């Protein structure tokens, strides 16, 4: 089972699959075997119904699509409306915010409000919106105008592009005419540019997607602006990581998928209904997480993380696991069959997001609580169900501070420098006791032993005094594995790292470190990276391509992922990749995105499946980034 | 070259072509062959990197995707991102018509101007802008904002479904909560639903699929409005069709693809520059048609046709076609590979629709006239280089009555009754004069013989006195083979049909009849059928899945097509489909679309290879809707 995931957690429970005959992802990956090269390599396409077309990546016919579609124009256009679908995800979770926070501030949804003041007034000045002599309520509806006008046409640009980025990298940018326009605009042009007989140009096809890809940096970054207001800026945490968090004696609820507009108000509805879960017999209510939702509520709330992405079927396994509360992204539908066998209820709660089997719960901001009351008396019904039967709950967990968001990292430097937190930072970038930073972030994937990418290569980092942060499946691998325990400092990092974590940690007050790798919340959340990182440019007075900074998308799966690793090469990155997209049969397009994209942006995709090969790319393109700048490496 | 194409100009070249060794569409289709089946079936998904997941249609394992996605959600995923794309092409193309008028009437592009007063005040009050003491340029300026709010969420659905259509199909559409929010709203959020771990339930899926249908409709029916204000409504015009159109000792340039608002200038700015052509030794600037920008320019101005889709190469292969001038949408980009071999120059002009190879010309329409010298003087420059070559004209071509916009169908009618218009028409319903009304849509596709399931479609139709009109592609294919020559009505009409198109057209002044096939226009001015059927179904006070009005789209390729077929069946009509969509690997899919959807909307797809069985069935689907109006059949 070590061959199918690397958590012990999860290898447990992968015999207890096994023996009871419950067919997991990782089977049906081996059903899928051997996959179809055309689709791998990307020389398929369906974008009409003289399809479907292929080329044979080397030999005979056939050679060019039947329109005469090209290798390169066959690969850019999917690799296109991937990016597209990514972004129509992470701006559909924006949106849904927007609308939330509107509703809020007009009277219409009472269980939401303005819980972040502060941030509201921040968002309200980058943007440009008057603070002064204005209610909250105000400006928070201003806020929420200006976000929903960013998905279209308008007088201006893209906000959440143009406000978030350092003016330098703006202009570049807009020297390539990249800047996204409106979010959905740019959406819906891939979708047409890409369509039977339209774009037939590589590099022009590939242009746009760079564009469409900052319309998804804009949903990222919307999202975490929008929730924050919502729902409380993170601060740092202590909490728990893998199946062990489940209770045997508690009704056990996750909440799954990515926005938390309903899971942040289960928390805290859950709370109130533990006398009901008493009179059950149980405990109370355990609400542990799943991906990116989990991610959230982990962040604000500590509510301790149970998995994540390619594994999270395990939970269910368990037979301990009494509802899992969906919304959407992510979630395999397997589950509402799984369901069937491990007694779990299975509920969704979004409109445009039904999995058959499973039940509904029509879900609306203006009767949250009543919703949350439905779902969670469906799951202290099932808890009821399963008095006296055995579950199996992996005694397996690890300890996880979290809570990274970029104010509280500025924070917790300011201890160290009042008037100038990014300073000390800077200071040990330029001394080597920081050699650079690496953001890990996406999924994992079936094709990857599970977490064996991200820890292989985080581990290496560390000790070459990398300081590492991390978003979504990443920053659950890394949590996962320990990488979030400061009592793992020691044995992980670098002494010049180990320094500096320790430094900032006893300063404020911990008489310890902090983590060795610094948890920066959900997929979304990736933007927080990107505030982060554009304050240290700011400060240096250099634009992003400039810095000692890459990610790493280490075992990526999702259009959401393939979005982001785009932007982060769009804004000037060296991105990683550790999973092939289907970009091997155009040479041409895999030039342009691993080597001539930097003549454009400066960043660059760096593909590598062999993680011990990745991190030694990834530290030779952190001290690439540092010769440029005259530092010693 | 008969299985190849019905088209005997089409032949002709076919044979050029060989014996020059020239590619051609049908020859990389046939490298195709045999054609995956698991494309065909729609049991394929690409839509993570886990992939590529394919089912067997039959047998044994893989039987379910990676993730768990079912068989049932792999079709319905596949086929939404189809209708989505589609959409996102035919609005694509009105939002370029909405900015074009908004800055014509901002006195920014003088090229460009309010040519239809009528239309836009007519428009103005079907959507409740007034007019009552307003400049044009006030009134066209609201209007055109009014169109680019469509693309967005508001405080109302989009106007361009819910004031098109009858109040009873609307109050339907709403109760299934089919109406849409915005035009790339629901493009983004289908998009998003069938992203990985999103919807997974068949029926939810297409029912999105639906609405982003109507979005496509929204799309169609604002391109059509925009276009009549900029360009004028079409009235019956006078013109031919087929290579034979070409003159070899004229320049003749091609304007191709689908949106006019340059093409529209190239005809007029054409004219202009006769003498500059003279000089070079040509008679003049012979502009003609492809595709629908040539069903455009066709309409409004009687620019004759020169081919259509799928044998759009062969007017290249002539050695007479100096120049093509390309926007986006349905434009083979083999185009730009044969130029080098037939002399032709293929300039392409839109920034996201770009073919390498190929010219590029940027239009502004603040530069329209300037933007048209340069494009007209390339291609002079390319007639002078052909001085001295022979060239292989086909010496085929047909007449062709086109021009019936809903306007002049309207006004035609009003000649037998000044007040009540529709009453004539409904009179011959009646009495079974005229049998049922089919409207033929759609392109042509490599797997049909080209024109064969149209014609032979439309021959049986017309023998059983269907009144037919057709958009498009189908058109093309009717047009070319002199279905809209008024000479063969007593060939094809039956006695009861033939009585109508003659009282109609010796009402209108022509001492002969109306052409055997109305012309609707372009693809978008599917639109026009929507009018007119909507007019019809108001005038009698039932709703459209009443009356006895079919739709087929005997040889369909585009997601564009996919997408009209779609509309059609959601606002009531049985709609014939001729070329397998990849649905067929799926049955509850199937069911839906075929059967079940009658529940919902009264419509449903009329899958049909068999263009003689076909007919039958579209004769079966009149009849019934005739018995449930209690007339004779
Ligand atoms: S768009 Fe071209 S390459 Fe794609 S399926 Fe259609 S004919 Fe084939
Ligand atoms: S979304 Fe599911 S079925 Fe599609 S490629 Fe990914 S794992 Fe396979
Ligand atoms: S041929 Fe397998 S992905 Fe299309
Ligand atoms: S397996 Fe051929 S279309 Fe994917």
């Amino acid at each position: 089972q070590n061959l199918k995931s690397t958590d012990r957690a999860v290898q447990q429970m992968l015999d207890k699959a096994k023996r009871e005959g419950i067919q997991t992802v990782w089977d049906r990956y081996e059903a899928m075997k051997p996959q179809c090269g055309f689709g791998e390599t990307g020389l398929c396409c369906r974008h009409c119904l003289q399809g479907p077309c292929r080329i044979n990546p080397f030999g005979d016919e056939p050679k060019v699509g039947i329109c005469g579609a090209t290798a390169e124009v066959i690969v850019a256009r999917g690799l296109d409306r991937s990016i597209a679908a990514g972004a129509a995800g992470h701006s559909g979770h924006a949106k849904h915010l927007a609308h939330t926070l509107k509703k809020a501030v007009q009277g219409k949804a009472a269980s939401y409000m303005i819980k972040d003041r502060t941030k509201l007034h921040s968002i309200a000045k980058r943007l440009g919106i008057p603070t002064e002599g204005q209610k909250d309520e105000d400006i928070a509806l201003e806020v929420a105008k200006a976000a929903l006008a960013d998905f279209h046409e308008k007088d201006t640009p893209v906000l959440w592009v143009t406000t978030v980025l350092p003016p330098s990298r703006v202009k570049v940018l807009s020297a390539h005419g990249l800047i996204p326009a409106g979010i959905d605009h740019e959406i819906a042009e891939i979708m047409h540019r890409t369509s039977m007989g339209c774009d037939a140009d590589a590099q022009n096809l590939l242009l746009g997607g760079l564009r469409c890809s900052l319309a998804d940096l804009a949903g990222c970054y919307m999202g975490t602006d929008l929730a924050d207001i919502l729902f409380g800026t993170p601060a740092p945490v202590v909490t728990e990581s893998n199946l062990g968090v489940l209770k045997a004696d508690a009704v056990n609820v996750a909440v799954h998928g990515h926005n938390p507009v309903l899971s942040d108000i289960i928390v805290s509805v859950s709370k109130e209904m533990e006398n009901e879960a008493r009179a059950a017999g149980a405990t109370g209510i355990n609400v542990v997480g799943i991906c990116c939702t989990g991610n959230e509520v982990l962040m604000r709330h500590g509510i301790p993380a149970c998995t994540h992405s390619v594994s999270q079927e395990m939970a269910m396994i368990t037979g301990a696991l009494d509802a899992m509360i969906l919304d959407y992204q992510c979630i395999q539908p397997s589950v509402a069959t799984i369901a069937e066998c491990t007694g779990t209820t299975v509920i969704t709660t979004m409109e445009m997001s039904k999995i058959t089997g499973a039940t509904h719960v029509n879900f609306a901001e203006e009767a949250a609580v009543e919703n949350a009351k439905q779902i969670l008396r469906l799951a202290i019904d099932t808890f009821k169900r399963r008095k006296g039967k055995p579950v199996e709950i992996p005694n397996i967990k690890t300890k996880v501070v979290a809570g990274f968001s970029t104010e509280a990292i500025i924070n917790a430097l300011s201890k160290l420098n009042a008037n100038d937190p990014l300073k000390p930072l800077i200071d040990n970038v330029v001394n080597g006791n920081i050699r650079g930073v690496c953001l890990f972030a996406g999924c994992n994937n079936v094709k990857v032993p599970q977490d064996q990418n991200f820890t292989t290569i985080a581990r290496k980092l560390l000790k070459q005094n990398v300081l590492v942060v991390a978003t979504g499946c990443g920053a659950g691998a890394l949590m996962r594995h320990g990488f979030m325990d400061p009592a793992n400092v020691d044995e992980l990092c670098g002494d010049g790292l180990k320094a500096v974590l320790t430094a900032i940690g006893e300063a404020n007050g911990l008489g310890g470190p902090l983590p060795p790798v610094l948890h920066m919340g959900s997929c979304v959340d990736n933007s927080r990276a990107v505030a982060l990182v554009a304050a240290l440019a700011n400060r240096l007075g250099v634009d992003l391509d400039r810095l000692p900074v890459v990610a790493s998308a280490a075992e990526h799966m999702h259009e959401k992922a393939v979005a982001i690793g785009t932007w982060a090469v769009t804004i000037g990155l060296p991105t990683h990749i550790g999973v092939l997209p289907p970009i091997t049969g155009s040479l041409p397009v895999t030039q342009i995105l691993t080597s001539s994209v930097k003549d454009i942006t400066g960043g660059y995709f760096i593909v590598e499946l062999d993680p011990e090969t990745a991190a030694d790319k990834l530290l030779a393109a952190i001290n690439e980034r540092r010769a440029g700048l005259g530092l010693p490496w």
